[PDB]
């Protein structure tokens, strides 16, 4: 069957090649079926800017590092801390917000000030990178805050990872024995049912399959989605799909991510 599997990989691979051509993009894919350890991989080790997908990993590291009581302490940030696109944190400027509330705002709405506060809580981008090293991720390189970290310049290693590294990290926090039971369930629920994921991996999932995701978007047409996918009566599937285009102001097309996800989920089916 070794001949049989590799021809299946060649066929799956050609679909990703055709998507890159159709959408004028570069695509990175890594998916693992937690029940069989089967994987799908396309440029799995090539670097992409992770953009807002880090927010779920930074929230997870904050959960791992901090007690329940600490995670409920109110953080009194100021108007000076608000960066572009802070729809939740800008509402609660008078009241302040807890690390738990900040984590939920970052994941559900991709609030950028929320993301910065999580990065700060971990010691800045370098401390966030150190938190990922502690779960065995020596690939991800974190350097800048929002919104500069979205610049996604060709060849630039700052604020980049790979589809394999991001998927493996997401698996580590949501499915492996890294967080306490309560923290793993809280983090997973934050990923469920958010409109920012509607046109991405969720749009490529078969009928009846639930998707919990964290989306990303940046310059050079960068458009990412990392997710846990729950098929009926099956073990979870962890999926990272990263992409970009080739000019600074290029427009992404969410359908590239959805069509890539259809390939992944139909071939892990």
């Amino acid at each position: 069957s070794i001949e049989d599997t590799n021809m299946a990989s060649c066929i799956t691979n050609k679909k990703f090649v055709q998507l890159e051509k159709k959408f004028d993009a570069r695509l990175g894919v890594y998916a693992i079926d937690i029940g069989s350890n089967k994987t799908i991989a396309y440029r799995p080790n090539e670097r992409f800017a992770y953009a807002s997908t880090y927010k779920v990993l930074a929230a997870a590291a904050v959960l791992k590092k901090n007690s329940i009581e600490k995670l409920n302490e109110v953080i009194h940030y100021s108007k000076d801390d608000l960066v572009t696109y802070s729809p939740i944190t800008e509402k609660h400027l008078d009241t302040g917000m807890s690390l738990k509330e900040i984590s939920e705002a970052a994941i559900r709405y991709s609030d950028n000030t929320a993301g910065n506060i999580l990065l700060q809580q971990l010691g800045g981008p370098k401390g966030f990178e150190k938190s990922l090293k502690q779960i065995g991720d020596h690939v991800t390189k974190a350097k800048r805050f929002e919104t500069d970290l979205n610049s996604a310049i060709p060849g630039d290693i700052r604020d980049t990872s790979t589809a394999k590294a991001l998927a493996t990290d997401l698996k580590a926090f949501t499915l492996d024995n890294t967080l306490t039971t309560d923290k793993r369930m809280i983090l997973t629920d934050w990923m469920r049912g958010n409109a920012t994921g509607d046109e991405l991996i969720r749009a490529g999932a078969p009928i009846g399959w639930e998707v919990g995701d964290k989306s990303g978007a940046g310059s050079y047409g960068t458009r990412n989605d990392i997710a846990i996918v729950w098929p009926p009566n099956r073990a979870p599937i962890v999926v990272a799909i990263l992409s970009n285009r080739f000019t600074k102001d290029a427009n992404y097309d969410n359908a590239l991510i959805a069509e890539a996800a259809k390939v992944v989920l139909n071939d892990l089916k």
